[PDB]
């Protein structure tokens, strides 16, 4: 069956035409500028009423945030995301390129992102030509890291992505002390709900 | 295991205290007015860009819908929904309260909103307080109505949303032309997501 079932090929546009048309990207964040971390018991992403919130990048709307590595081969076995249906397109195996995404992106009763696609940029690099990638969701994390500091805490802010191993080192130059120094930018490719 | 997670109980705010000590709601048509019914080959939900788009109605923007009644029962069994995991809290049984929405509210692959949480206003009437009720979405439908018109076209804009069969008749006075002459209010209890 034709994916997405309307509208363009989205992941073309980006893919092999770089964005080319679509509006220059604004930021996830100013989507809910009261979506923080906050303490209610415990600390978690909360908004201005103490409610659970969390954001949906969207080709619009991307996503940077300061990124780790894993290993996606334990996660597609054992994983928050084993038991999860494969869905339409999921390939067979492992998918070429997967993320793990922290709890300001999902609900892990009614709205895993599990097995849902995401567009990434890799930019320029003296390897690299600057280009987009697809990547599968295929695991959750804590996140508690910073471009600075691979780790703020066990009650720190909880904003940080993984790559997989053979995705992350494709952000560096020849010139890595467990994050990348700069924000990956990243965004769901099948979630477009904010205008 | 608590549910939700983190924050307060946002249905326990609006089912026992009527949504006291929250913002007064916004509509969910502003978080994305690009969000039309528009033609790419086929009649959909579209942006400016012929990007599928949706919406996530939250306490913030409820969604003020054109809702018809349905048989939740033939939907349990073999509608949209009749394969997905029952969720946590899911009851058993048939849930007393149950929706059905269209593709304005889901995507169809990832995004399916199937046994999810809402929340429904019952406004006052002859037999009835104001108050609010917690559904589950257990079906998709194709919403081709409007409060004057039951049937908009084969290709006419899909807003409209169902009620199951005993919820439905709370929403008239003892003064039914198929949908409700009044526009439902409602919004996915779980989805909290736009500022």
């Amino acid at each position: 069956p034709r994916n997405p079932e309307f509208g363009i090929f989205l992941n073309n546009r980006y893919l092999l035409h770089n964005g080319e048309g679509l509006p220059k990207p604004k930021d996830v964040k100013e989507t809910y500028p009261e979506c923080k971390w906050r303490k209610y018991g415990q600390w978690a992403w909360l908004d201005e009423n103490n409610v659970q919130c969390y954001l949906g990048p969207s080709y619009k709307y991307h996503a940077y945030s300061p990124a780790k590595n894993f290993d996606p081969v334990p996660s597609i076995q054992r994983g928050a995301c084993a038991d999860t249906a494969n869905p339409q397109d999921f390939p067979q195996g492992i998918p070429r390129y997967t993320i793990s995404v922290p709890y300001l992106y999902f609900n892990n009763f009614y709205d895993r992102r599990c097995k849902v696609r995401a567009l990434v940029k890799v930019p320029q690099t003296d390897k690299e030509k600057e280009h987009w990638i697809q990547a599968w969701v295929v695991e959750h994390n804590g996140g508690n890291w910073s471009t600075k500091s691979g780790d703020l805490g066990p009650n720190g802010p909880q904003e940080g992505i993984m790559l997989d191993t053979k995705l992350y080192p494709k952000f560096l130059n020849s010139g890595d002390i467990g994050v990348l120094p700069n924000k990956v930018e990243w965004f769901f490719l099948d979630i477009n709900t904010i205008g």
